[PDB]
């Protein structure tokens, strides 16, 4: 497989403008009918090269003139000696029940739909396959009725018809010029909830959301988020929906989350379907940030595109940055913040430190399935986030209004956003716009200093980013570092320097440089990387009290959490270091007081009580270490939750107590009070067995709502309650029909901390509710081991990797996508211990091996043996 190179970009020799397409459907063999006009841009002598996979060609004609020069090579189809303008006419064959990667058209149960970002549509015809041809589609789709009684394309309906032998027709047309990953197809039988949204301006829109027969009961939140999502895009950013009808399908078969296609968004069903007893606060809440997302895209994404896959971060920094602020506008803005960090801090930093790093904006890429990453989608976030921080939302505004007026109808790069966000500021963004060519995390380093002389506080800051297995050189970056300091009182003290205020947001733009605070009345406490303010690794020699301090008078939440996280790191290291030499846990009084004082605040958000009381993950305390020992973490974790439930025993219970609502509501007041109530219930399940035991079983079997229930069951599996095996075999009887439930219950499995894990995840391969055949089960319960139980995929007997490797074996021919997602954990190996390194070496280089190695794992095992 051979890598391509954003510097080698260069505009086509020929474009599309209008494409005719006529899908004869059938799932064991479709016939495609593609009609083309093009136009030659380039040299009169270049042929037309069309991207294509998979195709069985029946014809090519060139103005309805059977064509003789052309020759199929690998991935294409080239054809010689053409007009200037002309119609391309292709008909070729393809097979949806074969289609067991689910790009291109395939079978979802008993649906047939498309997924075509990113190089898809070559699955279904020889095109121009590239985001900078953009032409408007007609969509002919011909099929059995009784079958496929709904025949979807992108668009509006402008004609159908009657055929003999049981099939009907029906015509689509999108009058927006596309790319043709916007491209969508859907055929099957679907029940339809319908509704309408009416646009600030007075555009009527009807909107329609198909589901499997029998799954209305689980659209209405799905449809709601959808006018929400509207709603905001409005009021925020001034954008109206641009089409008569928008129509989302939700499909059981998906590698992905959800695709914005133009008026026909797709969606795993994972992110539409939510009933009470079906879905945790945690759904309602992602359908709400997904259903956003791709709504979002209508602009950033579809009306202004991309010119090329390596400026993906163009619209996936700035859509993800859309719905960060949609979730954050309607809901709590600190709890948003907070969870954003931890991603940044737990999984996109390990990215960055892995074998597969790269700028958001990429430089080589070999397959671009592999380049959906945290860091392009949630880094790029971050990225546009700066930007807002540096402009404010006033200039920041102007700036997405230049964007569009500028690139609206058109595909963009990276570098237009930028320079449309300083063209509209008057903000330099020139150095900035290293954060899209510079890969790896930046450490910034701090250090303070008080002149009671001269009432003087003095900052010096330093940044190095360490080189990355991708770039070996690094340079400064423009750093946006929002400070707020702290007196005795836990007042604000006034930033100043002679005599002018100064702005709070640092610019942090050399290797080294000092900043001078005036008038700085008491030596203070500082708050740095206010909301976590960069992308950064923050190093500053805190005290503890420094520390508890913030957490009792920060101004911002975030800035409560984030220094509970700073103490809480110190005594995870401390921790790690001992169960390393067989010590059991030691952590100082006045630490576990500080979240006594948290449990007992009267005043505090219960939101925020609840994440300050929400232990960094594994995978969050992995990324204090330069070597991981999962073992030892996972380890520590039990042994800090143990002992926080000991000393905080009576204060988790009369908190867990106060916070029982008997109502289920999907209201963010509610969800806090529920989110604090549930993170109590965790260190309890953790305390005195019988009481654990008791309170884990009641709330499982009194639960009037999946949050609730869901919270007993995790617990009784974290904590190896009495009562775990009873409530796990009656959520499995209850649920056994139902995929997406039983996914969170293959995950609880596949997380357990139990001795014999792998024996029962091996076992539930076997499991009625389980099928290779299923993106979702496969990542709940197979990705859900690998990647989130790592103490038992990192056994020391290397079973874990043995399994691993088992499964990807599979996968590597059935799914290639879903492999690769699969097998990040093995390219972490470099992070680890050398006995554990040299077993998944060779987990890897078994690999490497496989007769037909998929493109995409290539790829990242090239990169991790390298
Ligand atoms: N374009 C989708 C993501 C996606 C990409 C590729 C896929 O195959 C599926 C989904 C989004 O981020 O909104
Ligand atoms: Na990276
Ligand atoms: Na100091
Ligand atoms: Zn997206």
């Amino acid at each position: 497989p051979q890598a391509k190179y954003r510097h080698d970009y260069r505009a086509p020799d020929y474009q599309i403008t209008d494409i005719d397409l006529t899908f004869d459907l059938d799932a064991q063999k479709t016939v495609v009918t593609a009609v083309s006009q093009a136009v030659r841009h380039g040299a009169s002598d270049a042929p037309l090269r069309l991207n294509g996979e998979d195709l069985k060609l029946v014809s090519v004609h060139i103005n309805d003139e059977p064509w003789t020069a052309w020759k199929e090579e690998e991935g294409a189809l080239v054809i010689s000696n053409l007009p200037e303008r002309f119609t391309l006419k292709i008909i070729n064959e393809i097979s949806p029940a074969a289609n067991t990667a689910l790009e291109g058209l395939y079978q979802s149960g008993d649906a047939l739909c498309t997924q075509c970002e990113a190089e898809g549509f070559r699955h279904i015809t020889y095109y121009l396959d590239r985001p900078d041809v953009l032409a408007r589609f007609t969509t002919k789709i011909i099929a059995d009725k009784i079958k496929y009684p709904f025949l979807l394309s992108n668009g509006n309906r402008v004609a159908q018809g009657e055929l003999e032998n049981g099939r009907h027709w029906v015509q689509w047309q999108d009058p927006f010029p596309k790319p043709c990953y916007l491209f969508a197809l859907v055929a099957g039988d679907f029940d339809v909830l319908r509704d309408t949204f009416t646009t600030r301006s007075g555009r009527e829109v009807a909107l329609e959301l198909y589901v499997d027969r029998g799954n209305l009961d689980r659209a209405p939140w799905a449809m709601t988020s959808l006018k929400n999502s509207m709603k905001w895009d409005e009021e925020r950013f001034g954008l109206e929906y641009d089409l008569d009808i928008y129509m989302i399908v939700a499909v059981d078969f998906f590698n992905m989350g959800a695709m914005e296609n133009k008026g026909l968004n797709i969606f795993n069903s994972k992110y539409v379907l939510a009933r009470t007893d079906t879905a945790t606060d945690k759904d309602y809440l992602d359908i709400e940030r997904v259903i956003g997302h791709e709504y979002f895209h209508n602009w950033t994404g579809n009306r202004v595109t991309c010119r090329d896959w390596f400026q993906l971060s163009l619209k996936e920094g700035l859509t993800v940055f859309r719905d960060q602020e949609f979730s954050s506008d309607l809901g709590s803005r600190a709890v948003n913040r907070i969870n954003n960090v931890r991603t940044m801090r737990g999984l996109q930093f390990a990215e960055d430190a892995s074998p597969m790093a790269h700028p958001i904006r990429p430089d080589m890429v070999i397959e671009m399935n592999n380049f959906y990453t945290l860091t392009v989608y949630e880094k790029g976030a971050e990225v546009i986030r700066m930007i807002h921080t540096l402009l404010g939302e006033e200039n920041f505004q102007k700036g997405m209004q230049l964007y569009f007026e500028r690139h609206d109808g058109s595909a963009a790069t990276c570098d237009d956003f930028v320079q449309a966000m300083e063209d509209a500021s008057n903000v330099d963004l020139s150095h900035f716009r290293r954060w899209y060519s510079q890969s790896g995390t930046p450490i910034v380093t701090v250090k303070d200093d008080y002149n009671p002389e001269t009432e003087q506080y003095t900052l010096t800051i330093s940044q190095r980013t360490p080189a990355t297995p991708d770039q070996a050189e690094k340079q400064p970056l423009h750093i946006p570092f929002a400070i707020e300091l702290y007196d005795n009182e836990g007042k604000v003290i006034p930033l100043q320097k002679g005599g002018h205020p100064v702005n709070s947001v640092l610019n942090v733009t050399q290797a080294e440089q000092t900043f001078v605070f005036d008038n700085v009345y008491f030596q203070p406490v500082p708050a740095l990387l206010c909301e976590f303010s960069a992308p950064v690794k923050l190093e500053y020699k805190w005290s503890d009290q420094q520390l508890t301090f913030l957490m009792r008078h920060a101004r911002n939440d975030f800035s409560r959490w984030d220094a509970a996280q700073s103490l809480l790191a110190t005594y995870i290291k401390l921790n790690v270091a001992r169960h390393q030499q067989g010590q059991p846990l030691s952590l100082p009084v006045h630490v576990a007081d500080a979240f006594r004082a948290v449990l007992l605040d009267e005043k505090i958000d219960p939101a925020l009580a609840a994440e300050i009381l929400t232990l960094p993950s594994v995978n969050e305390m992995a990324e204090l270490f330069d070597i991981i020992d999962p073992i030892a973490i996972a380890e520590v974790r039990e042994a800090l939750t143990r002992t926080l439930a000991t000393e905080l025993a009576d204060e988790l219970l009369a908190i867990y107590n106060a916070n029982y609502q008997s109502e289920y509501r999907v209201e963010h007041e509610d969800i806090a009070k529920r989110t604090l109530r549930n993170a109590c219930l965790r260190f309890l399940a953790f305390g005195e067995t019988h009481l654990a035991d008791v309170l884990v079983s009641k709330q499982f079997h009194e639960a009037n709502n999946m949050t609730d229930a869901l919270a007993a069951l995790s617990a009784a599996v974290a904590a190896q309650l009495p009562c775990r095996d009873a409530l796990m075999q009656e959520y499995d009887d209850k649920w056994h029909q139902n995929g997406l439930v039983m996914d969170k219950w293959f995950i609880l499995q596949a997380t357990s901390p139990a001795a014999n894990v792998l024996e029962t995840v091996r076992g539930l391969l076997q499991h009625r509710s389980f099928t290779m055949s299923n993106p979702n089960r496969i990542r709940s319960l197979i990705g859900a081991f690998a990647g989130s139980n790592p103490a038992a995929f990192h056994a020391e007997d290397g079973s874990g990797y043995l399994f691993l490797v088992e499964m990807l074996t599979d996968l590597n021919s059935r799914n290639p996508q879903v492999a690769s997602r699969l097998i990040e954990p093995l390219i972490r190996l470099k992070r680890y211990d050398a006995k554990r390194q040299e077993k998944m070496r060779a987990a890897l280089e078994q690999l490497k091996g496989l007769e037909n190695l998929s493109g995409d794992l290539y790829e990242k095992i090239t990169k991790a043996l390298a």
